[PDB]
């Protein structure tokens, strides 16, 4: 049950965001998606977040982050096991883990 | 207070490529209410990332043309599409990622 569009403009916005405006139709509620598209209405336009490279290190420190919000604080021990992580990326992450 | 300090028990990168932490004890069911990205996995008992991904404007543009599409409308680009900001090169790319 779909309904064609043209899109009225493509856009990068100074903080690096792409922007695609929809010929007619509006998305107020586009989050519920959870695709992470926004809608910004100033502009009427679908948005991308800020370009965004995640490494590995910054993924641990969110994955501590959230069990801490749920009361538990995680720490690496001297028996903690290490699986398919390059020793470079290893050492980055305990200095992810403890910073 | 109430914060309970904990070993992990493991990390590992899986063959997906999602970086796993295994905690030692505690289960952690309603992560995802965190509204955090991160997730559990009971068969795995550990807290674990999406899928890693470089950042890209065509894919980018797909998960947007993606998200309209479940809400009933298929964008498509035109002759009149205004195009602001965007180079030369991307705006070729950005242009066959709406077509593929």
């Amino acid at each position: 049950g779909m309904k064609q569009e043209f899109v009225a403009a493509i856009e990068i916005d100074g903080t690096g965001r792409i922007h695609v405006t929809p010929g007619e139709s509006q998305f107020p509620y586009i989050y519920r998606e959870a695709m992470e598209v926004s809608w910004n209405e100033s502009t009427r336009s679908l948005h991308s977040p800020v370009p965004r490279e995640w490494s590995y290190a910054q993924w641990l420190q969110q994955i501590f982050a959230a069990a801490s919000e749920q009361g538990v604080k995680l720490v690496l021990g001297p028996n903690t096991r290490w699986v398919n992580v390059p020793n470079e990326l290893r050492a980055e992450l305990t200095h992810a883990a403890a910073a």
